[PDB]
């Protein structure tokens, strides 16, 4: 799809068998849901935004749909305030920014 | 232009004849740049990003060219470790997201 910009880019999201909605984010190196579990093994990391830092598990190659399309990458898990599909994931759905 | 996300879109803005770099960010509802001198009157603002809330000053009606696209709008000023261009000017310059 074409999403203008007027409202949030929010699309819905499935991942570790769960839906969820989130937030198309080119601003977000990275992707971070809120706490939830995933399978397999996971380090800590710390990661900065606009308020400082919050720590996160890092899980690698998980599976994801993203407004329909499947995508495997790194997820970052933790008290993020809205869930974020960042450029990692953002890349594998061939989305561009155009203007 | 059409702007993939293997690297952070970093563009050239022109905010007091003076340029900076920010990044085109589709998850931020506004525009948020480094402490800097803005004309005119501001009233502060908390906004809440990851890590956290931080404290703001809004300024409204800047002039303010992004990537040669002329804007005139809300510009928060404040302790971000990034400039900001969020979707108040993405939508001025005509940007869409598109997979
Ligand atoms: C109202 O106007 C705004 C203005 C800005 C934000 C906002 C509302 O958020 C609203 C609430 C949503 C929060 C949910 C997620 C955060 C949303 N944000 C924009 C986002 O693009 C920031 C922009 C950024 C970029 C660099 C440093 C700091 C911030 N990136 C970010 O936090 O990314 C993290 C995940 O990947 C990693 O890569 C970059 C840092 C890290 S934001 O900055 O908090
Ligand atoms: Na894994
Ligand atoms: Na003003």
């Amino acid at each position: 799809p074409q999403i203008t910009l007027w409202k949030r880019p929010l699309v819905t999201i499935k991942i570790g068998g769960q839906l969820k909605e989130a937030l198309l984010d080119t601003g977000a190196d990275d992707t971070v849901i809120e706490e939830m579990s995933l399978p397999g093994r996971w380090k800590p990391k710390m990661i900065g935004g606009i308020g400082g830092f919050i720590k996160v598990r890092q899980y690698d190659q998980i599976i994801i749909e993203i407004a329909g399309h499947k995508a495997i990458g790194t997820v970052l898990v933790g008290p993020t305030p809205v869930n974020i599909i960042g450029r990692n994931l953002l890349t594998q759905i061939g989305a561009t920014l155009n203007f």
